[PDB]
């Protein structure tokens, strides 16, 4: 039930809005949170499909801005389950009564600067209106499913699902035709647990998507106790890096190496399972080259873990280099293709023409199924904000001014949006670092920033359009040294029809993107105009 006014409105109670609105407090600011959601969450709310699971080490994954945190809570296996996550993000709103500072249940539809009195009017789906001197859009980054391009949809005889809107009861998929399209990370996790119960499972795959194994397993409560004696010290250790984890940074070049000792060295990380893999060697994903020697040997790892040669084939991914769709950890997925009742339909060879009442059709044949689940992943990045009629100075669009890319200074803001804060989004790092390190930097990045405007007394802060138009081709240039910009994935807006192929990430790693932003708000914001 929403203030008529406040200091900082925020949108989104997911990781990233939670703890803005514990810091903006701490600050003595009035702060409000707006959440679509019945509760907090976020990403951990929506996605409660069976398998949901994190693939960044529960140890890392979670926030540090507390001690008392750190050393209550106790993580139980080296990735947490959904369910897991969804306790922990509980455990948190409750020790700081986040709640009462959050409206559920209400979607934000516009929002408009006023160049007058330099504020953000805030309208809402249940016609609220709120007027905020600063607004946080901390409404994610993979949080508006995409549906996939096909029609028929709306035909299907059956139950359609997708995993990032997930039944809040348990599905039962016994004795069924079950189809999963797409192959990404919700669909090989969550296709293994539907394969337990339907009484034929197809998985509609069109790119094969590169999956190592992520081996998890209990955690040791010694080492969890032993860790917690240096947590903070850990921590302080995760941010010193360019991916916000303990990952071994290899030295070497994958081409200055033998066959033998490249075997050998990818051989220990595919037993040790896991990511880290990624960084192996240093140039993995700087040099065609070394990518590929890595790649092959992945892609003889998954020949290897099927049965029948042909289906085997068919898994292996081909045309991109590794690494550049985003990793993916799997769990019994390979070996789900020995099953007798798990079919995979290469929709590459035969693709997809139309949903039918009964199923699905390919241009070869159609699959008849009771219920079909997409997998098909997100309006990644700019999806969410793209949903609000978002307004700047001259009442420009941030759709129209974005409309052939993300456009922004440090990621953070937009110049001709004064006052307007986006949370572990394009321009940043973002989903290129474990996400909680990602989140806790630019939080405290942009509180600091709007306890510093207070302090000193200003109301504006803007990103100086020619610090923005040389931040964005900073971006573009240092993407352009690595392979990412060459592949389509949502990091490239890919997935979504007709959204513009421009690679939307800072790929300059963690470490390098927080020492940056520290020398510009230690000179004054340094690239913004604050009046
Ligand atoms: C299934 C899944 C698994 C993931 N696993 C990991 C992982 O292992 N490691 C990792 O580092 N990251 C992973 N993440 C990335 C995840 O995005 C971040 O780690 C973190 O959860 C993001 O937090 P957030 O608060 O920024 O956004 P979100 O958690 O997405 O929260 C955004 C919230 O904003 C709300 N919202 C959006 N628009 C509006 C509006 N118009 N009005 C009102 N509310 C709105 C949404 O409903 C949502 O609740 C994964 C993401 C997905 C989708
Ligand atoms: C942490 C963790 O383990 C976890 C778990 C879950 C999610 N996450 C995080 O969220 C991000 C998204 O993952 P996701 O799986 O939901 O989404 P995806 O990666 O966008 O894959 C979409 C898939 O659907 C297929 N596809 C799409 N359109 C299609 C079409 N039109 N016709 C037919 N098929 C279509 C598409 O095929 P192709 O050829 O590759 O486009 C692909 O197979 C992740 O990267 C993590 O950041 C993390
Ligand atoms: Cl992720």
């Amino acid at each position: 039930q929403p203030p008529e006014e406040v200091d900082v409105l925020v949108v989104g109670a997911g990781f990233s809005g939670l703890y803005a609105l514990y810091r903006l407090r701490e600050l003595g600011r009035s702060v409000h949170v707006i959440e679509t959601a019945g509760d907090v969450g976020g990403v951990w709310y929506w996605n409660r499909y069976p398998g949901a699971r994190c693939d960044i080490e529960s140890i890392e994954y979670c926030y540090s801005f507390s001690e008392e945190v750190l050393q209550e809570w106790n993580w139980t296996e080296r990735y947490a389950s959904q369910p897991e996550i969804l306790r922990y993000i509980n455990f948190v709103a409750d020790k700081f009564d986040l709640r009462s500072g959050i409206t559920f249940h209400t979607t934000v539809t516009a929002a408009a600067f006023d160049e007058a009195t330099n504020t953000w009017t805030v309208d809402t789906n249940h016609g609220d209106r709120i007027r905020a001197r600063y607004l946080i859009m901390a409404s994610g980054q993979l949080s508006v499913p995409q549906l996939p391009n096909f029609p028929g949809l709306k035909d299907f005889a059956g139950n359609l699902y997708h995993t990032g809107n997930w039944p809040h009861e348990p599905v039962d998929f016994s004795g069924q035709r079950v189809g999963v399209i797409g192959t990404g990370s919700s669909g090989i996790q969550v296709s293994p647990q539907i394969a337990k119960q339907a009484a034929e499972l197809f998985v509609f795959q069109r790119t094969p998507h590169f999956a190592v194994p992520a081996r998890n397993a209990p955690l040791d409560p010694e080492f969890l106790a032993d860790l917690k004696k240096r947590y903070a010290e850990f921590r302080e250790e995760s941010r010193n890096t360019p991916g916000g984890t303990h990952r071994y940074q290899g030295p070497k070049s994958a081409l200055e190496v033998s066959d033998e000792e490249l075997v050998e060295t990818l051989e220990r990380y595919w037993q040790e399972g896991g990511p880290d893999i990624l960084a192996a060697y240093r140039d993995i994903l700087r040099d065609r080259d070394a990518n590929e020697r890595v790649a092959e040997f992945i892609r003889n790892k998954i020949r290897n873990t099927v049965r029948d040669p042909e289906v085997a084939e068919r898994l292996v991914p081909k045309g991109y280099p590794f690494g550049t769709k985003r990793l993916i950890l799997e769990i019994d997925y390979y070996e789900m293709f020995n099953r007798d009742n798990v079919h995979l339909v290469d929709t590459l060879s035969a693709p997809i023409e139309t949903i039918t009442p009964r199923g699905v059709r390919t241009s070869e044949r159609e699959y008849e199924l009771d219920s079909l689940v997409l997998a098909t992943g997100f309006d990644a990045l700019t999806g969410a904000l793209f949903k609000i009629d978002i307004r700047g100075v001259g009442n420009v669009a941030l759709k129209e001014k974005w409309a052939a890319g993300p456009r922004t200074y440090l990621g953070l803001s937009t110049a001709g949006f004064p006052n307007l804060f986006f949370i572990a989004g394009p321009g940043s790092p973002s989903a290129l670092s474990n996400m909680l390190v990602s989140i806790e930097q630019h939080v405290e990045w942009v509180t600091d920033h709007i306890a510093y405007m207070f302090k000193n007394g200003l109301t504006r802060s803007e990103a100086v359009l020619e610090k923005e138009d040389e931040w964005v081709e900073h971006v573009n240039e240092i993407a352009d040294e690595t392979l990412y910009p060459m592949t389509a994935s949502w990091y490239t807006g890919a997935n979504v029809p007709g959204k513009p192929r421009v690679f939307m990430l800072y790929v300059g790693g963690f470490h390098r993107y927080r020492q940056i932003c520290d020398e510009v708000a230690a000179k004054g914001y340094e690239g913004f105009v604050l009046t």
